[PDB]
């Protein structure tokens, strides 16, 4: 009779089984998020899926509850101010995400309301994943494709009673209602809509890599998925089925490579290595954690994560990222070594903690785990061994025009120093208009020292 569908992750519409579950049998239904009450963009991009939804439903002839408090808090009143019996939800293999479910659970049959569970935030259910292993969860990425490779299949991806609700909580809060600010745009516009788009535009681009062939970068992608994913506004299985039917249909060949996938695995890999364990974010008393003696050293961590380094392709990526919640992974993997086991031998979870403000694609249990393997703290697996970060941007972007357009005022540098200006002439800094230690900073380290002083300090540690 009474239903509602609670939205934490998977903010769509489509591809929701919980949500298809739930509707089946009910006579009304309410689509319910609950705000607690980390950076602006997280939060633009947050508040911009629920209008999304809200304006789909709307569309529906039904409409978005945003409540405002806690879950152990507002589900009881729910429960009885509308009469519920059903409650469904995506499933949360986060291990707080587990803890405070199984409690709402513990709740709902306290008010013997049902509560619908369906997994769709993965691919695969990771508990039978784990099984498979052991009980153990695959520590490696080779292992846990070799056991992905070797896993069945896939099945491919009533009204609402409103009343004066756009303000009566139930209306999505704004920047301004949050304590925000302003800001200037948004390079990643949240939602479903959006991600349905960059899907289609994402398929036709991949589609003119292997039956096109010809030339057409560090920057957003206006079809960049990651955002998406992490909030569910695209489903992982509707990415995966359409991925698999470009393949086939391009490549002529219905057998894929797991390579096509590694966007998604590496994804799976990380939740699946995170759901048994509540010390995932932690070094201390993470059993798979390496423990390594990184410094304190809250000024170099302020520099490193406010990008005034004085290596401009380090502080160009840390810009970028804060400007607009995206970066590269060869970008996240050059800041994240040179904030651990490359230059200043800070601890890895102390730029997880930053990641988690900044970046839009950070789950608990991506983020922690790519900054474990980044700083060889866990996942052994390839050495990822740290690039230089004077010879890798120079590598990857010769002319420096990724630094002249996060770091403008280093603009009038030429290629050659753009990367090493402290290596400028005076003069060519004085016509620069930017005088290295006044209008940007100096290295804040001897890179060559730095990491040869660090590469001694891991090797004391594997003695």
């Amino acid at each position: 009779v009474n239903a509602v569908h609670w939205f934490r992750k998977g903010l769509r519409l489509h591809d929701n089984p919980a949500l298809k579950e739930c509707i089946q049998g009910a006579d009304t239904i309410r689509c319910v998020y609950i705000l607690d009450p980390v950076g602006i963009n997280r939060w633009r991009f947050l508040l911009q899926c629920l209008e999304d939804l809200d304006a789909n439903l709307r569309k529906l002839n039904s409409r978005l509850f945003v409540i405002r408090g806690q879950p152990a808090d507002v589900f009881p009143r729910l429960f009885k101010e509308w009469n519920i019996t059903k409650l469904s939800i995506e499933y949360d293999s986060e291990p707080f995400g587990k803890e405070r479910d199984a409690a709402i659970k513990k709740l709902a049959t306290e008010a013997g309301v049902e509560v619908i569970v369906r997994i769709s935030h993965t691919l695969y259910d990771l508990d039978k994943i784990i099984e498979l292993n052991g009980g153990q969860p695959p520590l490696t990425y080779k292992r846990f494709q070799t056991l992905v490779s070797k896993m069945e299949p896939l099945e491919m991806p009533c009204m609402t009673p409103l009343s004066d609700d756009h303000d009566e909580k139930y209306g999505v809060p704004s920047l301004e209602e949050l304590g925000f600010d302003t800001l200037s745009s948004a390079v990643w516009p949240g939602g479903e809509t959006e991600a349905l788009t960059r899907l289609e535009r994402h398929l036709e681009r991949k589609a003119w890599v292997a039956n096109f062939e010809r030339p057409r970068s560090l920057l957003a992608s206006p079809t960049g998925l990651s955002p998406y994913l992490r909030f569910g506004c695209l489903s992982c299985r509707l990415f995966y089925f359409k991925l698999t039917d470009l393949y086939k249909k391009v490549k002529k060949n219905s057998s894929p490579p797991l390579s096509l996938y590694g966007q998604l695995l590496w994804r799976e890999f990380f939740y699946t290595a995170a759901t048994n364990n509540p010390r995932f974010d932690k070094m201390e008393g993470n059993p798979i954690c390496v423990q390594i003696p990184w410094d304190k050293n809250p000024e170099a961590l302020a520099k490193w994560a406010e990008g005034r380094t004085g290596f401009p392709w380090i502080d160009a990526i840390m810009t970028q990222l804060r400007q607009e919640g995206w970066i590269h992974h060869l970008a996240r993997h050059a800041v994240a070594c040179f904030l651990t086991r490359g230059d200043l031998w800070i601890s890895w979870e102390e730029g997880m903690k930053v990641f988690e403000e900044l970046l839009l694609d950070a789950d608990w249990s991506i983020n922690a785990g790519s900054w474990m393997w980044l700083s060889c703290s866990s996942f052994f697996q390839q050495f990822f061994h740290c690039y230089c970060p004077v010879g890798f941007g120079r590598r990857t972007d010769p002319n420096g025009d990724y630094i002249r357009r996060y770091l403008p005022v280093l603009r009038g540098f030429p290629a050659k120093y753009i990367y090493d200006p402290w290596n400028a002439p005076e003069g060519i800094q004085k016509v620069a208009k930017c005088l290295i230690g006044v209008n940007y900073p100096k290295p804040m380290v001897n890179h060559a020292e730095a990491s040869r002083l660090n590469i001694e300090r891991m090797k004391q540690i594997y003695q």
